[PDB]
C-alpha cells in the first residue's frame, strides 16, 4: 500500500498521493497531477 507522489507516472488513477493522476483524456494513468 503506497500512493505515488504528485508529480510522478502514475499507473492508476487511484495511485497518486492525491487521487487525481493525470492521463490522456479522462483519467487513466499519465503523471499525478
Amino acid at each position: 500500500g503506497d500512493c505515488l507522489p504528485h508529480l510522478k507516472r502514475c499507473k492508476a488513477d487511484n495511485d497518486c498521493c492525491g487521487k487525481k493522476c493525470k492521463r490522456r483524456g479522462t483519467n487513466a494513468e499519465k503523471r499525478c497531477r
